[PDB]
């Protein structure tokens, strides 16, 4: 059932987010849990200007309130983030 | 001289590290990247999220060490 899944609690993510106007890989430490809001949100501790700013992963463009897991993120994976004029 | 640079392929969500020389163009990375099994027709290179033109050479559009490009498939 969901015993897998269980015993993998702390399981974190290592991910790149590739800023396209900074041409910079940005690596993040993400949860499967955690939303690309959450995301959003660890981008802007960082400085990033996020206003108008989008997630897009395998060129198609990603809703923020969809997870890590729904978007069939891994360890290694690399999100585009793209501003919006 | 030679950079090594990243190149991001958009679509397949990888990120290609190619050697380069300042003089390369463009041109010459898409024949590199062609070499290595990436389907190039109709996909363009963009650096700081502005399109490149493909005879520009790796200096002239000021890559260096370690810069990220990034290929994307055309409408
Ligand atoms: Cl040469």
């Amino acid at each position: 059932e969901g015993l897998r899944r269980g015993l993998s609690r702390w399981k974190r993510y290592h991910i790149k987010v590739h800023l396209a106007d900074e041409a910079l890989l940005l690596p993040l430490t993400v949860r499967p849990r955690d939303t690309l809001s959450d995301l959003r949100a660890q981008l802007v501790g960082q400085g990033v200007s996020s206003w108008k700013r989008a997630f897009y992963y395998n060129a198609r463009r990603l809703d923020d309130h969809q997870t890590v897991r729904d978007a069939r993120l891994q360890d290694g994976s690399v999100l585009l983030l793209v501003s919006d004029p």
